[PDB]
């Protein structure tokens, strides 16, 4: 049984290809952390050590109320221990899959926190790492948190942008907006904007750029979504295009874009 300070490592929160994430618990106060364990032998084998090393150093600097905070890194000759903030409310996509669509006012609130987080990354993240929906979580207070814990791989019971699926070399921040578009749709509707049992038809839809907007959504939010999910990146919204929007400006806390 591995121990770090007063934190005793127990349950496995999520497993990725590079390593595992085990939840540790303070024995005295009951405070929880998330520890990403990265085996040296496994990551030398996958030849990704440098990339990870630099990702950690970058993350050390980060300071955002909606991105996962790295407290300290413990480096033993065999493993890397990344002690990070603990999240208790699981995935956002699982919450939507389980408890239906989100009330409009809450959909906006979560989306404001998410875009803020993506904006921080585009500003400070040196080499671009694409935003993935499975990396948007929820804390005890129902706030969105961006973390790489690999919960979607754990089992108990839209896919990619039009330029991504076309196989060309794409601009990351542009694909992130498209990715933020599907999340907003997921929030407001409870389903994914491009969805079909027949797979080749799914990609046709994504490349076609035509989707369904339910009658319960106003033109305002619909016209933001129609702008975020444009196939041609040259016409696709930027973060500031979203920030100047009628629907997005409403009840926006001024701290999210300082």
């Amino acid at each position: 049984r591995v121990k770090i300070g007063h934190y005793v490592l127990g349950d496995t929160l999520g497993v990725g290809t590079f390593g595992k994430v085990k939840i540790g618990e303070h024995q005295l106060t009951g405070h929880k952390v998330a520890v990403k364990i990265l085996n040296r032998q496994k990551i030398r084998s996958l030849d990704v050590v440098g990339k990870i090393k630099r990702e950690i150093q970058n993350l050390k600097l980060f300071r955002h109320p909606h991105i996962i905070k790295l407290y300290q890194v413990i480096s033993t000759p065999t493993d890397f221990f990344m002690v990070m903030e603990y999240v208790s409310g699981g995935e956002l996509f699982d919450y939507i899959c389980k408890h239906g669509r989100v009330e409009e006012m809450e959909a906006r609130r979560l989306f404001q926190q998410i875009l803020s987080a993506v904006d921080y990354c585009h500003r400070h993240m040196v080499v671009h790492r694409d935003l993935k929906p499975e990396n948007v979580l929820l804390d005890a207070h129902m706030n969105a948190k961006i973390a790489d814990f690999g919960l979607s791989n754990m089992m108990s019971d839209n896919y990619a942008a039009p330029e991504v699926i076309s196989g060309r070399l794409y601009a990351g921040p542009e694909v992130d907006i498209w990715s933020c578009g599907v999340i907003l749709y997921a929030l407001l509707c409870g389903t994914l904007p491009f969805d079909d049992e027949h797979v080749p038809t799914l990609f046709k839809k994504i490349r076609g750029g035509v989707f369904y907007i339910p009658e319960y959504l106003n033109r305002s939010v619909a016209t933001l979504l129609m702008h975020m999910l444009q196939v041609d990146p040259l016409k696709r919204a930027t973060i500031k295009d979203i920030r100047e929007h009628e629907w997005f400006k409403q009840d926006l806390p001024s701290y999210l874009f300082p």
